[PDB]
């Protein structure tokens, strides 16, 4: 949660019930009010903390936070393997969330603006020369895309392959944007 | 018939629908013509076929509603480009690699044309081409 006495105790409950709440029903016949109640809160303190009730979901999903943790961290080092490394911290965050079913039921109710907006500042400096920020966007493309056909759409043989063949290929592609 | 599916939008609901979608006969034809020729500049090639239905079908009001009112034609799109292509991806994991052809593919068109992902929805159809293109024959001779 934070700085405050009480504070992340309550951000935690109110984290927990919107998960409840939202792989109940969905974004859309989720309220914060009860997702208030649920957490043993009021509407007046989730809005506090979170503003909307589409800052709530995403906060809830961890997949945002998890890209923006994984690939700032990749996409330091060498210019050499770094797509690979990328495609391999962006596998790992979606292997992570997909062993768990609260999260995956809302993945697959759903996330993907948040996801390239996530990805382009994630990326920020790693493409430079010509049509930078362009080459950037088809980065950000090829990541959600994988994504969607590996572990929602279930695409095969992509959605059953090793995660280390994934990367291995689709780190090429990547790459190949990069030093383009 | 087609013209009235469109603005309410033999077979089903759902073959009236791709048939009046227009769409997918439309990539099946272009991505087929797109993969004949040398391995070399097919990345190019392909995206640039693709490219040119999406600029077509997206310049029909209607049939762009029809799209923007996604997996059924996802899955669809996804077929239809892992059988056109899936007999020119040749070595090692080349299943796996005609999927991820698809993968991009759609994902391209997917953000250039029903989300407006800038500066993607923006970029000129060579620009465009040239440089996703370099990503699809990364795939196709790896």
């Amino acid at each position: 949660g934070g700085r405050r006495p009480g504070e992340t105790r309550t951000r935690e409950a109110i984290l927990t019930a919107a998960r409840v709440c939202f792989a109940e029903r969905g974004f859309d016949a989720t309220s914060l009010r009860r997702i208030a109640e649920t957490a043993g809160v009021d509407q007046s303190l989730v809005h506090h903390f979170y503003g909307t009730k589409e800052n709530l979901f995403l906060q809830a999903l961890e997949l945002p936070g998890k890209i923006e943790e994984a690939i700032t961290a990749a996409a330091q080092g060498g210019l050499d393997g770094i797509g690979e490394r990328v495609v391999r911290a962006h596998l790992s965050v979606w292997d992570d969330v997909s062993s768990r079913p609260a999260l995956m039921t809302m993945v697959r109710s759903a996330l993907r603006e948040t996801a390239t907006g996530i990805l382009a500042r994630a990326l920020g400096g790693v493409i430079t020369g010509e049509d930078a920020m362009l080459r950037t966007s088809m980065v950000a493309t090829q990541l959600v895309g994988l994504a969607m056909m590996r572990y929602v759409a279930h695409l095969e043989p992509l959605a059953s392959a090793d995660t280390d063949t994934v990367a291995r290929h689709y780190g090429r592609a990547v790459q190949a944007i990069v030093t383009d």
